[PDB]
């Protein structure tokens, strides 16, 4: 019984690995190994499950947070013009919550000129297995860095060596959060993340 | 066969959600030591994904709360004729505080007594004492009472906040465990909140299945 234990080894190597698609072997037998096998199934099910549904208790809190934080919204309409920088200084508390809460969904949630060329629609371009959105995403939250640092340009180029996409801008939680999303999607694809501000995505 | 059994309660161990326990025989030179290094490695993976889950939800939680602070600090500085204004948006960040309340009383009871084998009607019976409710229950089942405590009380709020009038709890059994919750208001389309979604992830833990239909079921396995 020394193969089984092997190929269940491999069985727990995968899961580890974010791998809940894999076939569990050996479930049909009544000894030790066959019990072990079971349970492995069923907690790939179970962790399957409850990878779909990650995000939906953030999304729960953004769902239970509209209808409050909209009321807000509507109250600083009909406020006086004399109390109006408090209406302003409301509307920017609750555009901060949005960034927040997107922002951590966002994170919940971890051809390239195609989507590449996609994100685009000042920006300079320079063109040469995946998880289109997720690119999309990472994209997103660099060309959002760039600006949010860099003051005007923002280059976004490709290339090839052996997948190399990079944002480059012209600049001397929150930001930390999106570059953690981007190092998440990149390290999904098993790519490497690159710092020169220049940032360069390998796949 | 004994290491075997050894590796097998732990990992029973570890899939009812205890991460910390201590993965036994990792150091052999046998196969038995290639099982245990992967259970090890599957351990660390889920704990370090739970321990960042829970720590990156909490500074979400505390940062979403600076935010609503501001707001309710500016509703004391609003005119005498605004002050209906001022009323409604403290009224409003009063339920926002009650939901981020709610989500940080959930992630806070992580584990305790892992899995033990208690009765369906017992814990119904057990939320049912506590808030019209008309009841047609049927039986025990590996479980957390707390958790399961909080899906049903979650439920029969949400059949209340969105049911005008009655809340029907019932039971039965099918090839082996159903609790379903019943109101009188409006479904979700003819072609969710934070409470349906803490009771997904509970039912998901027990390995179980939510069927809605409003008529929101909870599937649990038994043998």
């Amino acid at each position: 019984i020394t193969r089984p234990i092997i190929e269940l080894s491999n069985t727990f190597d995968k899961i580890a690995e974010g791998n809940l698609e894999a076939e569990v072997p050996h479930q049909n037998r009544a000894d030790e190994i066959g019990i072990l096998a079971k349970s492995i199934e069923r907690l790939r099910r179970s962790l399957k499950q409850l990878a779909d549904d990650r995000t939906l208790l953030m999304a729960g809190v953004s769902h239970d947070l509209r209808t409050p934080l909209t009321r807000i919204r509507l109250a600083t309409e009909m406020m006086s013009e004399q109390d109006g920088y408090l209406a302003e200084s409301i509307n920017k508390d609750i555009e901060e919550c949005n960034a927040i809460i997107e922002q951590f969904i966002d994170y919940l949630r971890t051809d390239l000129n195609a989507v590449l060329g996609e994100v685009i629609a000042e920006i300079e371009t320079a063109l040469y297995k995946m998880h289109p959105l997720s690119i999309k995403r990472a994209v997103a939250n660099m060309v959002v860095n760039a600006a949010r640092y860099g003051n005007g340009w923002i280059k976004v180029s490709s290339g090839t060596e052996p997948a190399w996409f990079q944002v480059e801008d012209d600049g001397p939680s929150g930001t930390g959060l999106g570059l953690a999303i981007v190092q998440r999607i990149v390290d999904n694809h098993n790519g490497m993340l690159e710092l020169g501000l220049s940032i360069r995505a390998w796949l």
